[PDB]
């Protein structure tokens, strides 16, 4: 495949300005093969499962995309970030972080007080090109984290649907 890839970074400025329907909304989340989702880390669950909920059926430059969203945090760091890996037909270099953002963003408008946006940053080549390598990507590095240095994952990669939030098969991976 020729997905794109990159991040989006969440400030501890996001978490500071969740409201009431962010620490409210009730989702099921399936821990059975993870650790427990409690405070902001719930709340990122959250967010990334409506932010694939959303995608599943949007139209125009988003239509029939494959994606790979993976929520991190690591040892010393404030907030979060999320990795993005994304491709489809409607999908180019031109449009990409438009349409990324624009995704996020209409789901975090509803859930943070104030005018909080995420930004989306490509990975780029040594040619400067937007990568399309997100498939080995995934494979290579997001699938060999381990919760909670990851928090969630979602996806409707074909590969991955059933492995996603195992951490017993992230743990393997390692």
């Amino acid at each position: 495949s020729e997905l794109f890839r990159g991040v989006l970074q969440v400030s501890s400025n996001v978490l500071d300005c969740a409201n009431d329907n962010w620490w409210c909304s009730l989702l099921d989340l399936d821990t059975s093969d993870w650790e427990p989702l409690t405070h902001t880390n719930r709340l990122m669950a959250i967010y990334l499962s409506s932010v694939a909920s959303k995608l599943d059926f949007t139209g125009g430059p988003l239509a029939g995309c494959l994606y790979f969203f993976q929520v991190e945090c690591n040892k010393f760091e404030e907030g979060y970030h999320i990795h993005v890996v994304i491709g489809g037909p409607g999908l180019n270099p031109r449009n990409l972080t438009v349409c990324v953002e624009g995704l996020f963003n209409n789901v975090l408008y509803h859930l943070v007080t104030g005018n909080v946006k995420l930004k989306f940053l490509p990975g780029m080549t040594t040619k400067g090109k937007y990568f399309r390598d997100g498939e080995q990507f995934i494979e290579n590095y997001l699938m060999k984290k381990i919760p909670l240095n990851v928090v969630w994952c979602v996806t409707n990669i074909d590969g991955y649907i059933d492995t996603c939030i195992s951490a017993t098969f992230r743990r393997g991976a390692c």
